[PDB]
């Protein structure tokens, strides 16, 4: 799904640690881990960042959510976590295909960055 | 009682002041009172779930409405170089207020890790 490393990722041309897998989105744990648990729910649907995602895509950003959800119980996050979009420079935002993160694991602070 | 029992739900009602960015049937957008960046804006539903980890299926649509709200809300707020997106789950999430919402942080340079 595009021209970014994550594109890469989901034609399945360079490895990752595959949570879960269907047919719309990806979710694989993030290779610079900042949390003890810290993993990324793609979409399959090259959307380069938030701030360009149209109105049909509303259900599929949800299902980003859901998934991103389901994979924190099924990987044990019980006490909870912290789910993060980043758009932009501001946002710190490294690679232009949205990403859902999610990191638990441990307590997570305040400012969130 | 629609919008449920916290305090956000006593906002939907307006029975407490906010700073409303938008409105419509399904969410509410408006301005957190201790802001953590120069923009600090929340997303909530209108229907109360009191936290992502018991979102039903059938709250996707909604779900993501709360991410097309915040991201039309930052670009008419002028947040053109960025912003993070952050929803709080339980403790080790920082969650204080058992209704789901979607934080907008934007107007600085935001760090890594997000906290
Ligand atoms: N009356 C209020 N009006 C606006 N924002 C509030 C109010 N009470 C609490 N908040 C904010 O709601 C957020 C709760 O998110 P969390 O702590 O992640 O559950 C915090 O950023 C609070 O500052």
């Amino acid at each position: 799904g595009g021209d970014t490393i994550f594109g890469k990722i989901i034609r399945k041309e360079i490895p990752a640690k595959i949570i879960f897998e269907d047919d719309r989105c990806l979710a694989f744990h993030d290779i610079s881990p900042q949390a003890p648990t810290h993993f990324l729910v793609i979409p399959k649907k090259h959307i380069s960042q938030i701030s360009v995602a149209e109105d049909d895509d509303e259900s599929l950003l949800g299902h980003l959510m859901i998934v991103g959800k389901k994979c924190a119980a099924d990987l044990g996050l019980n006490k909870g976590y912290r789910m993060v979009v980043n758009e932009g420079s501001d946002g710190g935002q490294s690679v232009y295909h949205v990403h859902l993160a999610v990191l638990g694991g441990r307590q997570m602070h305040w400012p969130p960055g």
